[PDB]
């Protein structure tokens, strides 16, 4: 798996691709690493931007949930996979109450959030 150096840059380098189509600062994407959410419909489809990156998205609109599962597995650092795979398990349904996909992606993020702020990073 990488190193949590290695992972904030693979993380850098997929906000360098996405950042660019919405009206998102560096405050709010830094905030959203942390783990702070803006109310802001640009950072709710800069989210779906770094799922569809992570070829997350499927092309009904919704979150591959399986897929998600075995990046973390290969990619995450020990200290934070299996933490990450309950927290994704967790939420797994949260996209189900949204009709939109930036929404359905946003609030799952915001759920591994809310699950564990001490493991959560987002691009
Ligand atoms: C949404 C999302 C962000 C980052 C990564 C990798 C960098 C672990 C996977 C992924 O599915
Ligand atoms: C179930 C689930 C999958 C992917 C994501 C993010 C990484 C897009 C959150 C989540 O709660
Ligand atoms: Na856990």
């Amino acid at each position: 798996a990488m190193t949590r150096k290695q992972l904030i840059n693979s993380m850098d380098m997929m906000r360098s691709a996405c950042a660019p189509k919405f009206k998102v600062s560096t405050e709010m994407l830094d905030n959203l690493r942390g783990g702070i959410f803006a109310e802001d419909r640009e950072l709710k489809c800069y989210t779906m931007c770094i799922a569809q990156m992570a070829g997350t998205m499927n092309k009904k609109g919704e979150i591959n949930v399986q897929k998600t599962l075995a990046q973390m597995d290969a990619m995450l650092p020990p200290d934070m996979r299996d933490k990450a795979k309950e927290a994704i398990h967790s939420c797994r349904d949260v996209q189900g109450r949204y009709k939109d996909s930036c929404d359905k992606t946003f609030y799952s993020t915001k759920c591994l959030a809310e699950y564990d702020r001490d493991v959560f990073l987002f691009p």
